[PDB]
């Protein structure tokens, strides 16, 4: 199929590595923590200790195979470095790195990494905007403005209609889904009712779903 | 306002300190690292040097006042478990902890914590969502089966019109929105046209969002 | 048998382990420090260097078939924490911990100690009830306000008979038993005499013995 | 009235000075540590930051003036030591030390401390002996061979008459009081009952205590 | 005239603008050890505490001004990076930077540093050409093949003459200067004398240079 | 062949070993830090980890043996000074030192050092000289005043003949070499053709040259 | 012969070991830190790893057989007090320690030890007074008043008889011995000469010893 | 009258300033630790806290102007040996230096240090000839074979003569002096009487005094 180099396991590297295999791809755990690669046998086609700094190890290897390599080493700011510098002049389609703080970032950058990758930063914001606000369960940003958003049905939507709550004229946004007790509503009817505790998915302007959560909810 | 306190500065408990500051709230950024401390000085209400394992200094800190602490250490276990029970002891509303492993999971559960992140298993399931098919940009999971994708176009849908391409007979999903060059398309009707490269936002059930992927792109 | 398992060999842990040893208990004697398993191994069952908070070591020394688990660690909080929770998890009947402090026993009492001990507080009282009564030399308290006593017999209650010393309707109090030159008597009869220097067993109200004592001796 | 001087307010010499200012006596706390003193000013009549080591501020502390001086210091032997001898020479009536080994209390011993104690030991020894009998609550030692126990009462002792269970006869011990609900019954009539889960109080022979304890309940 | 700026006050970079400044050149010192700045201010025409690092600070010291930026940070990889990526992105003209190793010298080559320099690893190479051979006080290498070679004259050579010595025939070098007693020789006559102890200066082929060495002196 | 120590494989020393060994001489690398042992295994006749201070280790490495040995640690003084004190008490005909500073090298002179080097400082004074003159390839000084200098020749000195340029009358300096595409010229004639960018070997007056350069390129 | 035992290899305590097995008496020498012990391997009987606060180990080593054990530790005060009241319970019949302080002396004398030794500063002493006198090499006194003294011979005394210089009838003392190039003269006789810095052994009473120094050197 | 410097107020040193003092002459004690120069500020002239390896501090104290300059410091040989050089560039006549090690007396040998003492080592060696010997009281070495000794009278030695003891010819050493009662006796004729317990002074040859002591007492 294709084939993935995963360097480095750990959490974020081996959740990559682990679901990439559960997906069925050809997946090469790479660490040079043993008791790593003996955590993740499980999770991979091939589990190898290697150093990957060290050049010869990584032809040992033969990383060159792979369409992609993820370099998921992220508090060793040299090693990931040298790393990722190693793979570039090793002609690496497709490089992504983890990276730790903004400078860590700018290096990757300028020895050409093709993505890196801000996990805990990213999903800090994620769950910051969660915390600012109990009612966003989830959500995605579609632009700088326009947002598609998941919130928590509170005691001011209980019982009440599409139709009653008109969000597509009085708030310029669209209700795209209902989630009560697990069972799914997709792109409901204005007849449908909302309970609370349940999830609603609206969509539509960010300002204008702040103003739906204020006066609505 | 609201009052959040953020233990542990890593990059995700940094991160959601200074997202946090940027929203203006007020947080407590609380770090055992003096250079953590005076790293975030600037992105914090508060910045404080504190073992936030040592009560007393938990106390001093004046904790209790606080409606949400946030446990961002997620590589000492027995810090971050001894933290959280101290948080909960001390009668916290929401205790919000980062965790490392499915069995720090269940301590943190069984020891009453409030919401409990993996930052670096999540990111790592998308990112390796993004890797097995290039063409998902972004996503969001509404059930263990229906989920609302975003997609990068191919050259196979290039000038190809909604009703074109019917995807609410065909394969049962919905397209919410089309970006094309910035420019942003909300609940497109079935007579506009989508560019190659552009941004595709589907909605249904997953194995057939796949499908259309498959046969359509 | 019974098994008593003794982690921390300090003052306290070290006299429960020497004194069941005494008692001929089975008793495991366990100690990350050296010199303490050696210092102890004269007086116990089976004396064991280990880290009681790395499980794999706790399950090396079988912990699991003991019917009572005491952590005698009151220093520190965070190894006696991990430890306790440790024991919970491994579903020991009976764990009895050593605490420092008010929070320490909190936390302990939340994870789910089956007794948690304050020797120094405690001791610490009576030593001072000792301190503001040179006259009292041990007691036990049956209630807030009601008590048992051991006094040091002065002067004033030389060569006196127990009918001669009312006691029982003048004070309330009823006298239990009288030590002389190491000899004992119990539930003595009124035409006994009481020595000075000799100890007196006096039982009643807090503020009733403490009247005895004033007006009496 | 008394004056009293803790120094070292640990959980033992805390507990001192707070029980003693409870009772109301004049007592001095010193303590080396800031917190600690900032800790127990409520509790003492003078709460002062001084190292008991250096003379000059011994002398500043004015402790030539007390009739009891008690050296709570029981991790730090040279502090202990050195902050015992220095009371010694200044001609204190009373000096009170808490020791941690055997040896420390020899030094202690020789260089002319008027009282020892041992709280973790002791107290050890007490919850021991608590640990091999389940139905002992507390107790006091008369002397090697008798002792009165309190005991915490089975179902076997539910609903029984005094004069149903006749120790003072079949076991040569007394009862001497008894706790029910709170509500307790001191020196209780042969026609007084026994309800399971209720504090009973012996008094007797050890060995016949333990006998009453083995047929009895 | 030319702006030079040394960032670093190291043995290297110090000597860098000690020598400089002696030539009669504007230097900025820069150096965010304070006892640095005071060291070389009678050196430097301004020295100035900054954090390089530090963009603002970088800005502060206006170094988008100058020539030349010499970066002479060669322990603090992070610190010489980061300085040297600024300093880039600031379009200063020439940036030359001391490494430590060859992987940091890899990673200021791909952030675009103009001039690497590695000066205790080339010292090292020519104290270790004048070990091997204790004739060479000093030499400049032409090329692979050929050399120009500075010779502590032996008593071999003493009171020897050129026309004596016939290197440009026999051995196929030529000599170019003797320096005796601190007098000089320039392109020497065939009668000139050498005197042991003196400076002599041969041209010519490694080999041959080698030669004249083992059977000349 | 001859024997050589090199102890302390920093920078400086890692690149002695390197390039004598390159050499072909018996090097023995010694190295308190196991990873630097490591390192150098490959680029040495015997790599071996030893505490240079300890004296027994020193007769283990029978260091007594070797003609020359280098003392190439220069940060850790103590360190140097005792490893050099050492091995002159070991009658070790030539000890060759690196030092830190001048005090540094004040006792290694007293100790009675063979030869100080201070690489760092002199490095700078030749990079500084580069710097302050930016036309300088290399150059080797025979005294204060008099030197020989290689310079890069610019589009002024293109096509120019050597009778063309007389350095010799007309600026008092001799031309000694002209590299040309790697070919090379030894002692050209008068005839001889000087191309751009080609490397000119000048010899004479310090000012001299520097006139040459200015007017005549 | 006898046994002596060394606890603590120090300078003071290594010298004791080093120069008693120079007399060849049994000697045990005792170390905690294992290089000592490597390192006075050769100048003793038996060296043995030992923590002589540790009583087990201490009857491992059997020391109750010794006549003499000298604990040679000065610096840590703890371990040297707990060591010789070890030994002191153990019977020991001399026990010699190195004290540091006057405190440290007190708590040896009180728990009874037999010689206490302060080499430092009596040493001190004696170089303070060859400080302030240079004519005295060294000396011994016989009593408060009269004393051996040794002195360096000045220019006053260069050439001079024993006769000459008549100090047994103009100042009451008598010379004992010349020392002259090494070479050694005792009770010379009236025809021998002194000459200058050369060692010269003076006997009397000390002021007239001074009166001797005054008007004869 | 002469003026005198003590740089490092430990044991020795500390005790050189007090004697020194006592003796009524100028000294000067300098100490980095400001309660060192608190505790010896009574015991000179003048007491300064100063660090003796800063140069300008030590031109602050004005050091040129002294006769002897003590460095007291025997632990940190850096500090030891950086303060000896400082002293002897800036031309102090008269440098003692206390050291730790062979190799620290080396390094001060080559520095020029003017007196080195070793007060440990020595003191060591006197107090191992006590413990062999429990009869020396005292001594003085005039060479390494030659020794005046001071012993303690056995009963061996009572009622004995001088005549009777024919030391002069029997064992060549020479009796000089006898202490009886404090009274004292010097170069006593052949009548005279030694008793058990009096000093006795004998002059000779080490082994031949070990002889006299074996067969004689
Ligand atoms: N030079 C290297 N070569 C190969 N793998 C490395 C190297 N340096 C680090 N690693 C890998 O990085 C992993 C550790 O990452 P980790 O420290 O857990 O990241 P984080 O601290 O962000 O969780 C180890 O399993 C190790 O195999
Ligand atoms: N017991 C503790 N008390 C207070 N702060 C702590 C404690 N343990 C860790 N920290 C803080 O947590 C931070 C480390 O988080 P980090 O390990 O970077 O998270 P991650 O591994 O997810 O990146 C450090 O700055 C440290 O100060
Ligand atoms: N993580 C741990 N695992 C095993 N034992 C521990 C751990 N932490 C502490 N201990 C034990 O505690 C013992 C000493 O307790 P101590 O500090 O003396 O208590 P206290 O200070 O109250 O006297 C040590 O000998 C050590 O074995
Ligand atoms: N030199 C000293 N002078 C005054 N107080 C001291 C000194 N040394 C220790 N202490 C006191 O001892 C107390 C700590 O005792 P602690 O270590 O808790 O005993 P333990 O560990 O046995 O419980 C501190 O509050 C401190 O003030
Ligand atoms: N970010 C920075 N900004 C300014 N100066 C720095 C920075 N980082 C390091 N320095 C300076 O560099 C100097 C250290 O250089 P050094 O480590 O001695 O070089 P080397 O190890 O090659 O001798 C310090 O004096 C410090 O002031
Ligand atoms: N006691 C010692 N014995 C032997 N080698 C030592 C000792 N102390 C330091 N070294 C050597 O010094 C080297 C480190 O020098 P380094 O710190 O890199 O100097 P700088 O910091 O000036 O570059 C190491 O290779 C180590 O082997
Ligand atoms: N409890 C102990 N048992 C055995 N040896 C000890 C003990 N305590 C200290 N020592 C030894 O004493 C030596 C240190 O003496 P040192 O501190 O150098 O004396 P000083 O400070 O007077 O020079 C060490 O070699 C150590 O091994
Ligand atoms: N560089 C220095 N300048 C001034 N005083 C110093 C310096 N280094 C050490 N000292 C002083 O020397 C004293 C230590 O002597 P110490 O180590 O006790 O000698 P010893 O080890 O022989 O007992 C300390 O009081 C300290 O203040």
């Amino acid at each position: 199929n294709k084939q993935f180099a995963v360097i480095g396991l750990g959490a974020f590297g081996g959740s990559i590595c682990k679901e990439l295999h559960r997906m069925g791809h050809e997946v090469l755990a790479v660490d040079i923590n043993e008791e790593k690669v003996n955590a993740y046998a499980s999770y991979a086609t091939h589990a190898v200790i290697a150093n990957a700094t060290e050049e010869n190890e990584l032809l040992s290897l033969g990383i060159r195979n792979f369409e992609y390599v993820i370099v998921a080493i992220g508090a060793n700011i040299q090693a990931s470095t040298l790393t990722t510098l190693l793979l570039k002049e090793l002609d690496i389609p497709n490089i992504w790195v983890k990276a730790q703080n903004y400078y860590h970032h700018k290096v990757l950058e300028k020895i050409g990494a093709d993505r890196i990758i801000h996990p805990e930063k990213d999903m800090g914001v994620k769950i910051a905007q969660s915390l600012s606000d109990e009612n966003v369960l989830n959500y995605i940003d579609l632009s700088d403005e326009y947002s598609i958003v998941e919130l928590l049905a509170t005691r001011k939507l209980d019982s009440k209609s599409i139709i009653d709550l008109n969000v597509r004229a009085k708030y310029g946004c669209t209700i795209l889904a209902i989630k009560h007790h697990g069972d799914i509503c997709l792109s409901p009817a204005p007849e449908d009712i909302i309970r609370e505790q349940d999830c609603l998915v609206i969509m539509g302007h960010k300002k204008d779903i702040k103003r739906f959560e204020n006066e609505g909810m």
